[PDB]
């Protein structure tokens, strides 16, 4: 089976925006995008606007799609689309995640991130222009 | 109920046209699924060698939509193909036609292809 999930990219004077994943979450303490799952008849930008907006507290704007990557966890895949967010109203607020924080991009190797993610971070690198 | 199938697709093209497959009849880009452990662009390299014998390299992920068959949620990934070595030969297809992109608005694409004509001229750089 697969899941589909969004993310996006939000960058604030060079760094980017990470949540960390709220107390008894399934990655509770790591760092990772903001985003979700896309619903039955959702196209990706509604579904990533939708979990901005749940996550965040923001009505943002969906930009150019800037990367796709799987991984598997056993017999169930997951399919991440990224994209860029250029444009929001509003400032983000930690209404999901434990914690905010915006970071340089630089930095993601050396945080706390989801095993699955550190194995697609050169890929995450190239989609945001870097090294 | 959170059912899908994702499916890379390829938009290979040369002179001006792009690649299109008759379905064993509408006109589909060649592409298929991706199968668990792989990458969407591993995914489409196998593809694109199985259908066509050709040896791509996967460009830019253009566009990526989703439509629906009811019980199950399709996700199309458009990858440009610009460079590959062999030539595109029918080995899945009952027919391969280079076509100028103008040239889909009436041709018999499926209906998920249809509905988001507009966006796969913008993801080819074209005016709709």
């Amino acid at each position: 089976h697969w899941i589909p999930v969004v993310a996006g990219f939000l960058r604030k004077d060079g760094k980017i925006l990470v949540g960390q994943r709220p107390e008894n979450n399934s990655l509770a303490g790591q760092w990772e995008f903001p985003g979700g799952k896309i619903e039955n008849g959702e196209t990706p930008e509604e579904a990533l606007a939708r979990e901005l907006n749940e996550e965040l507290g923001i009505e943002a704007e969906v930009g150019e799609l800037k990367l796709a990557c799987t991984h598997s966890y056993g017999d169930v895949g997951i399919l991440i689309l990224f994209y860029e967010i250029l444009y929001w109203k509003g400032e983000p607020r930690a209404k999901h995640h434990m914690m905010l924080e915006w970071i340089h991009p630089e930095e993601l190797k050396h945080r706390n991130i989801p095993e699955a993610n550190r194995k697609i971070l050169h890929k995450i690198y190239k989609a945001l222009g870097l090294e």
